[PDB]
């Protein structure tokens, strides 16, 4: 585990499994959110990779399941077996559910973990923050901004490698070995820049500099380029934006029941229109539209 400026940030492993179950267990109140191999839930070779659960917004608990390790690196910690994730979701769903699109999360845990749509059903912070304004963007990071006061955010990778001078004509030759504390360097890059709320794009762009970086110094080898691809992205660095947008959404959700409360005209569209229609939407998706 991690503690970060008030949040605490959970990773699991088949060890701490049970202090994670006992922790929703104990919550009244949850977020839920999906990370995944794309934005295309129906293509053939989608995956999901891990499931980000906050108990409160200062609380979450990370579950890896289909990361990997990227061009020969050691990096990932290990994955939890399907049982286990199944585990963690009859549990989640025994007590209230929020996430921040629900239509998409919903239909990934149906399509990969065959969760039915009738546990699934859940508070949608998108759908909820649309009422409050109409003309803001439905981004979660756009929207932590603007109701949780996240600063801007939009990486400065150090050398990963340290630089050995070798004997060799008779000379001592340069050579770059990857330094043995470089995932330290590369959380300390990553921590540098983290607000609450950090972007896809950017832990996408610290990554992909992170292994371009070891690639241009003979460290090793992958043919192309670093791919958009959550499955490698390093966890000690994913788990902490997956765990910020679960903790930001059930903070959002705290703004939303005030608002809610405040319109009982909004509230009802909300419960009665918006959130079954959504429902509706999300079933017929997976049925095929
Ligand atoms: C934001 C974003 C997400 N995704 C996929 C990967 C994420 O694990 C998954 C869930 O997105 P999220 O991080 O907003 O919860 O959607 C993309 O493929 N491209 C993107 O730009
Ligand atoms: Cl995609
Ligand atoms: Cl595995
Ligand atoms: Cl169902
Ligand atoms: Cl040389
Ligand atoms: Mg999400
Ligand atoms: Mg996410
Ligand atoms: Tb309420």
């Amino acid at each position: 585990h991690h503690h970060h400026h008030h949040r605490q940030y959970n990773l699991v492993t088949r060890e701490s499994l049970p202090q994670a179950l006992r922790r929703i267990e104990e919550a009244k109140r949850i977020a839920l959110d999906t990370e995944t191999t794309g934005l295309q839930i129906y293509l053939p070779g989608f995956e999901l990779v891990g499931l980000a659960v906050a108990v409160s917004p200062e609380e979450a608990y990370y579950f890896p399941y289909a990361h990997r390790d990227f061009a020969g690196l050691r990096y990932q910690p290990e994955n939890l077996s399907r049982e286990d994730l199944l585990r963690v979701l009859e549990l989640a769903f025994q007590r209230s559910v929020v996430y921040h699109n629900a239509a998409y999360d919903r239909q990934v845990l149906y399509r990969t973990l065959g969760i039915p749509f009738e546990r699934s059903y859940g508070n949608d912070t998108m759908i909820a923050l649309h009422l409050m304004d109409e003309n803001h963007s439905n981004s979660l990071k756009e929207w932590s901004k603007t109701l949780l006061g996240l600063e801007e955010s939009m990486p400065e990778l150090p050398s990963l490698t340290d630089v050995e001078l070798v004997d060799t004509r008779k000379y001592k030759k340069k050579v770059h070995k990857l330094a043995p504390d470089w995932l330290d360097r590369l959380k300390t890059a990553f921590l540098s820049v983290h607000n609450g709320g950090v972007s896809f794009a950017a832990l996408h762009k610290l990554v992909a500099q992170a292994f371009n970086t070891l690639k241009a110094r003979g460290i090793l080898y992958y043919p192309g380029s670093f791919p958009v691809d959550f499955r490698y992205f390093h966890v000690h660095l994913a788990h902490i934006y997956a765990l910020d947008d679960a903790m930001n959404t059930l903070a959002l959700w705290e703004h939303v029941e005030i608002f809610l409360q405040l319109h009982p005209q909004l509230e009802r569209l909300y419960l009665d229109i918006e959130l079954p229609v959504n429902d509706i939407m999300t079933r017929a998706s997976a049925r095929g539209v």
